[PDB]
C-alpha cells in the first residue's frame, strides 16, 4: 500500500505530465516501441510505421498517447482505490488486445524515463521511487485480473 506522502509525490508529478498530455504520451509510446519492437506488432493501425521520424509525425499515434495516459491518470488519482477504473481495462487488454503483463513492465519503465526527462526537479529518487510503486500496484491489479479470466501475462 502507498503511503500517503508517496501519493502526494506522485500526484505531485502527474500534475506536471498533465500540462502537456499529448507530448508526455508521444514520448512514451515512442520509447515503447524502440525500446521492445515486439509491443509495436500488437497495435494494426501503427505497424506500418519504420523510423521514429514517422512515429513523432504520426497524429494517430498521438492521439493514442493521450489516450493512454488520461486513462491512467484516472486511476493513479484513485490513489489505490481503482478498481471501477482498472477492471475494464484488465478485461480488454487480456482477452481482446491480448497484452501480457510483460509488455505493462516495459511501458512502466518507459512512463519512469520520460518523467526524469521532463521533471527532473519534481522527479528526484522519493519520486522515482514512489511512482515504481504506483505502477506495481497498477501491474500487480491487473496480473490478478488476468490470472481470473486464463491469461496471467
Ligand atoms: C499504462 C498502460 C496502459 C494503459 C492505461 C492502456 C489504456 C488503453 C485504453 C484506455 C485503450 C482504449 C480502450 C480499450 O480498448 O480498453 C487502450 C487500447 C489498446 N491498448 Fe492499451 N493501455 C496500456 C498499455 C498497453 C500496452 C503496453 C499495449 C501494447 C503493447 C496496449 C495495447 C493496446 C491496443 C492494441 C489497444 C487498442 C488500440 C486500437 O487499435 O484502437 N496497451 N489501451
Amino acid at each position: 500500500v502507498l503511503s500517503e506522502g508517496e501519493w502526494q509525490l506522485v500526484l505531485h508529478v502527474w500534475a506536471k505530465v498533465e500540462a502537456d498530455v499529448a507530448g508526455h504520451g508521444q514520448d512514451i509510446l515512442i520509447r515503447l516501441f524502440k525500446s521492445h519492437p515486439e509491443t509495436l506488432e500488437k497495435f494494426d493501425r501503427f505497424k506500418h510505421l519504420k523510423t521514429e521520424a514517422e512515429m513523432k509525425a504520426s497524429e494517430d499515434l498521438k492521439k493514442h498517447g493521450v489516450t493512454v495516459l488520461t486513462a491512467l491518470g484516472a486511476i493513479l488519482k484513485k490513489k489505490g482505490h481503482h478498481e471501477a477504473e482498472l477492471k475494464p481495462l484488465a478485461q480488454s487488454h487480456a482477452t481482446k488486445h491480448k497484452i501480457p503483463i510483460k509488455y505493462l513492465e516495459f511501458i512502466s519503465e518507459a512512463i519512469i524515463h520520460v518523467l526524469h526527462s521532463r521533471h527532473p526537479g519534481d522527479f528526484g529518487a522519493d519520486a522515482q521511487g514512489a511512482m515504481n510503486k504506483a505502477l506495481e500496484l497498477f501491474r500487480k491489479d491487473i496480473a490478478a485480473k488476468y490470472k481470473e479470466l486464463g491469461y496471467q501475462g
